[PDB]
């Protein structure tokens, strides 16, 4: 029932994600010079370095907020993909499945801890 345990759990999961080859395209913001129409399609850029920095700054209150930003990385890739068969989109779907498999217990444990706190 540790209300703070999510933060280190999220740091560890981000470490795993940075070790995954599938995260390569999502470790920094999209350079417009490679993809000059990116901001015509994507309203809110997001990447794993921005997520880690936000976490390490103490600017997430809950793992739900972190989860919303990570899911934005994946929705941006689905919105920007010219094909569902894209290399970089296919990497996003595998990384998304890995992230969802690992974040589920982090969320469950946090929400259980908060319910216990307010019991
Ligand atoms: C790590 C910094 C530079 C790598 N980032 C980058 O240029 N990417 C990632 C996001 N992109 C897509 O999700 C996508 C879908 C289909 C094609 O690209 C655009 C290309």
């Amino acid at each position: 029932y540790d209300i703070q345990a999510w933060k280190k759990q999220c740091e560890e999961l981000l470490n795993l994600i940075f070790q995954c080859e599938d995260s390569e395209p999502f470790r920094q913001p999209v350079d417009l010079l490679e993809y000059p129409d990116y901001r015509d399609i994507i309203d809110t850029p997001m990447d794993f370095a921005t997520v880690r920095e936000t976490l390490e700054a103490g600017n997430y209150e809950s793992p739900m907020e972190l989860c919303k930003d990570v899911r934005l990385i994946f929705s941006n890739s689905k919105a920007y993909t010219p094909s569902k068969r894209s290399r970089i989109y296919s990497m996003s779907l595998r990384l998304s499945a890995f992230f969802e498999e690992h974040i589920s217990s982090v969320l469950s444990d946090y929400k259980s801890a908060l319910r216990f706190h307010k019991r």
